């Protein structure tokens, strides 16, 4: 598995990967100085870990075969699955897929905005969030709850998770840990899992679309099935809104 | 955490619970060659296991379970109610001795039927009802079966299955029909290649224990009083979807079927209520 751009994401990341146990190799991709300071760090708690190969470096040659590529290459891997993490995740997602010519191009999507926006309703209900289950579709403020899986409350909860990153970022600067963590992803896809995550893909022909993060099918191949789901005229009219 | 009854039931429970570190202290309860074989058998494998087991006879041992998971049973022979009827005279000496020593227990029913036997546990034990569950339909297989169909992970599909542990049981497809049959006819079907169930149970027994033991608050299609429910009036437990936490169920849930739904769990209420 690689992961290029060891900012406080591609540690995280990269830290959150490394105690799921999901990779043989990591592999953190132009400072030198400061990659070879983090892959001693990590390589300095193997002990704790089940890792035994962890190598950074400024030569994409070391990313060969590296079937997960996390991204915050084809050359070196024309077989891996791309899985994009770069803020604007939707229209990168877009650009990659166009310049790798790959089938195999995943973006994080609203996987994590879904992941507390759920936690945060069954902590309302009084529920184990793992038994209530929604989601959010759309782009990672433009998100998309999906009520049908009143309407100014749960608007609310979701407006939660809109200024939420947001004030993040004002107080942090970025988010580092709530993606790393996110990216759940890697397991799924390398496990071969086939559950179903919302992910930023082409939804061109969905939504009456003609030029974003659906539910989709993750395993060692990817996304090897997308839904195209018949949901309600207004959260569909907000799809077509979401995309402008 | 009490099991009773150390035939294989409860012995799959019992290292159901030993596997997910939810007992700190395990009892287990006639035969005693087998209580001690059994115990030492699990002793003999503890570096594998976290803990302290002890066996016996003497329900004293029992002493301030938090919950209690009650598996004795009887077979079947050649020649219905009245097996329904000899559980029963055992849960008369079951559950007062449970109860003798550990009155703010939390009782788990396992031996069946369920949902009758989690009925006459709570009449016996006088206990409040949150602290008297059945394994009831804890749904697990209907949506592994259905999750298969379509090729997904099972914990992204979300269907259960409500009132009879039985085959009164409604699948709820508001929230197909055949794979409902299809694990009705295998529980029944298992009984007989096999003379039991017992480790599907045991994974089931595990489910529960956890929920409750960790206060997870998690929700479960299990066995409680459904009496102003569907139409219901006479106090029949059936598997609805509660709500576990340490202090057993903490609150019910009141669903909202489609017609024919709802007609069926009256249907599956009334096929339990002719025999109690």
């Amino acid at each position: 598995i690689t992961v290029i751009g060891v900012g406080a994401v591609g540690m995280a990341c990269a830290f959150s990967i490394l105690n799921k146990e999901l990779a043989d190799e990591l592999v953190l991709i132009v400072v030198e100085d400061k990659l070879k300071g983090e892959m001693m760090d990590l390589q300095q708690g193997s002990l704790f870990l089940k890792t035994p190969n962890i190598i950074a470096g400024k030569d994409y040659e070391l990313t060969a075969n590296s079937k997960l590529v996390v991204v915050t290459v084809v050359k070196y891997s024309p077989d891996c699955i791309l899985l994009i993490v770069s803020n604007p995740v939707d229209i990168l997602t877009y650009v990659a897929w166009k310049l790798s010519g790959f089938p195999r191009v995943i973006g994080s999507g609203c996987n994590l905005d879904s992941a507390r926006f759920r936690y945060l309703v069954s902590e309302m209900i009084g529920i184990h969030p793992s038994n209530f289950h929604g989601c959010i579709l759309g782009e990672h403020d433009s998100s998309v709850p999906i009520l049908s899986g009143i309407k100014d409350m749960c608007k609310d909860v979701h407006k939660k998770v809109t200024e939420s990153a947001y004030e993040i970022i004002k107080l942090k600067g970025y988010t580092s840990w709530a993606i790393g963590l996110s990216v759940d992803l890697s397991c799924s896809l390398i496990k071969n899992l086939r559950k179903v995550h919302p992910v930023s893909t082409l939804v061109k022909g969905q939504f009456g679309i003609d030029n974003l993060s659906v539910p989709c099918v993750l395993g060692r191949n990817g996304i090897s099935e997308v839904f195209k789901p018949k949901l309600t005229v207004e959260e569909e009219q907000q799809l077509k809104n979401s995309a402008e």
